[PDB]
């Protein structure tokens, strides 16, 4: 492609040697053939686009490295890609109404965990859909979560590799319950769920951790009982915390890097409405921004 080229070795491309099998520098023989022969029949039906070692791999483990469903899989997120219009989202899409709505539902990305992963914070309990409903849509705050993603694919994942020193892939996520109720849960409902399936069909392998923390104590109770039933990458990977989660949550994202809220030691201007309207990280720094150049604002 020559500009794809450029762009792909700007940034370190393997995962450490102690990641899971089947990532990028990490592939068993046939996991190489795999991928090989994916390619081609993605080729051989025109795909010209998105068709790199990571891209592949990640379509190839979210089916077990069963090429065929895989093919299945990635042909069917290209053709939502094409219906919803993402690959132009970041120009044509503008979230006016952010900084009126943000505090009804907070959702923003601060930095980086230890892996080097972008971490990515929901204060899903402070939810309120009557007052943000008064301003958009859910169809608007589900383009934002796309525009979103598409800037952690083209920037931020980029600029968090280089500053790692591997590839970096995936987001570690934070989701705070404090304040949900019944009611506030049900009202959310939809957007999660639509949330979840864009999650799943359209960025698969994307999440690298997830941290629930302030949850309720049935919640909280249920986790507990029944994690040793969870196969081990998903217990290494999923985390339901209640009240005292900040020792946990610094074992995994240095305290520097860790909203003070939360038990770091990280602080934005909030005179600037900071948090929930910033966007702070290694994609923000020259150093490690490449040829694709800085994320939109
Ligand atoms: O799978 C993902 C996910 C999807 C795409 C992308 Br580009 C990233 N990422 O690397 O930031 C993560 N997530 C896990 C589930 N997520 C989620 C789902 C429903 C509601 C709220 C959420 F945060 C979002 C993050």
């Amino acid at each position: 492609t020559q500009q794809e080229k450029e762009f792909l070795e700007s940034y370190p491309q393997n995962c450490p040697p102690d990641a899971l099998p089947g990532t990028p520098g990490n592939l068993d023989s046939a996991q190489e053939k795999a991928l090989a022969e994916l390619r081609k029949l993605l080729e051989d039906a025109g795909f010209i686009e998105r068709l790199d070692d990571s891209t592949l791999l990640r379509f190839l483990r979210a089916r077990k490295f069963d090429v065929q469903l895989a093919k299945e899989m990635f042909e069917n997120c290209e053709k939502w890609r094409k219906d919803y219009g993402t690959d132009t989202i970041l120009q044509d899409f503008h979230y006016d109404e952010k900084p009126l709505i943000a505090k009804f539902y907070p959702q923003y990305y601060h930095k980086t965990d230890k892996d080097g992963r972008p971490v990515y914070f929901e204060e899903l309990g402070a939810v309120n859909l009557h007052e943000m409903n008064k301003v958009t849509s859910e169809e608007r705050m589900l383009k934002n979560l796309v525009w979103e993603y598409e800037s952690v694919v083209q920037y931020r994942l980029p600029a968090c590799s280089r500053a790692a020193g591997h590839l970096v892939e995936t987001s570690c996520t934070i989701m705070d319950l404090k304040g949900i109720s019944i009611s506030s849960a049900y009202s959310v409902m939809s957007y999660v769920r639509e949330a979840s399936y864009i999650s799943q069909n359209y960025y698969p392998e994307r999440m690298g951790k997830f941290y629930i923390i302030n949850a309720p104590f049935g919640f909280s109770t249920a986790f507990r009982l029944f994690k040793p039933f969870l196969d081990p990458v998903t217990v290494s990977k999923i985390f339901i915390l209640g009240s005292s989660y900040q020792k946990e949550l610094l074992k995994q994202i240095p305290a520097e890097n860790l909203p003070v809220k939360f038990g770091g030691k990280s602080e934005v201007d909030e005179s600037k409405g900071g948090l929930y309207l910033s966007d702070i990280g290694p994609w923000r720094d020259p150093k490690y921004i490449g040829p694709e150049g800085e994320a939109p604002e």
